[PDB]
Parts: C-alpha cells; sequence; structure tokens
C-alpha cells in the first residue's frame, strides 16, 4: 500500500510506530519506525510468519521464509524474505528504524499486510553463529515485544 503501520507492544510498556510506504507494485519500499521501550544496544527486528499467537507472545510465528533460506540481514548472501537484520536502540530505550527493501511488496504477492513484525531482545547475529537457531533467528533471544503489520489509519 502506499501508507501501512505496524504497532508493536509487548508484555511491558515496550511499543513503536512502524510506518511502511509501498505505493509501487515493485518499487522499493520505505520501512522506519520508532520503538519506546527496549533496552539500548542492537534489537533483532523481522516479519514473522503470520500474526500467530501460539508461537509464543501475542503473535509471532518463525521467521518467514517463502524461498526457504538461511536466515541473515539485508547485506548477507543468505536473508530471509523478512531479514531487516537489527535497529539500534537508544539510552532512552527507543530504536528509530528507517531503512529500504525491494523483496516483498506491501501489495502484491509479498503483501506484508497481515504479516507479524516482532522484536528482539538481542541483536540479530546476522545468522552466521553456525547453529540452526542463530541461522534461523539470528540468535535474537526472546521478543521484547510483537506486533502486526495493517494500513495506516
Ligand atoms: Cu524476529
Ligand atoms: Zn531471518
Amino acid at each position: 500500500a502506499t501508507k501501512a503501520v505496524a504497532v508493536l507492544k509487548g508484555d511491558g510498556p515496550v511499543q513503536g510506530i512502524i510506518n511502511f510506504e509501498q505505493k509501487e507494485s515493485n518499487g522499493p519500499v520505505k520501512v522506519w519506525g520508532s520503538i519506546k521501550g527496549l533496552t539500548e544496544g542492537l534489537h533483532g527486528f523481522h516479519v514473522h510468519e503470520e500474526e500467530d499467537n501460539t508461537a509464543g507472545c501475542t503473535s509471532a510465528g518463525p521467521h518467514f521464509n517463502p524461498l526457504s533460506r538461511k536466515h541473515g540481514g539485508p547485506k548477507d548472501e543468505e536473508r530471509h524474505v523478512g531479514d531487516l537484520g537489527n535497529v539500534t536502540a537508544d539510552k532512552d530505550g527507543v530504536a528509530d528504524v528507517s531503512i529500504e527493501d525491494s523483496v516483498i511488496s506491501l501489495s502484491g504477492d509479498h503483501s506484508i499486510i497481515g504479516r507479524t513484525l516482532v522484536v528482539h531482545e538481542k541483536a540479530d547475529d546476522l545468522g552466521k553463529g553456525g547453529n540452526e537457531q542463530s541461522t534461523k533467528t539470528g540468535n535474537a533471544g526472546s521478543r521484547l515485544a510483537c506486533g502486526v503489520i495493517g494500513i495506516a489509519q
């Protein structure tokens, strides 16, 4: 779409308004956001499968993997569909996201509308930890907050 949002929220007051703009069927998306309630430091950020509560928190399915690759980040050879590596939280526990991608579509085959955008405690290990868990998740640990990607309104 040309205006999508994902309101992150967790067990605690950790919350974050993510924004996504695509417009173009096959153009570079802009993705950005601003958490409020993480700790400082790097936090893994990914599009988990779908709004699947049974996966643990309010919703957080496995790392979405349509092409069935190993985990990593935008700069890796092995990166899943929604492997937006990690973001950096401030000393005030705010991680201002601002990146762009061309794998997804927000409106098309890879409509991210409906997906489950989740933040992790630890840094994404860029799926290089040489262990399934890491090479599937980034060893980023438990999901401080979870959320769903929808239309901005
Ligand atoms: Cu994740
Ligand atoms: Zn991944």
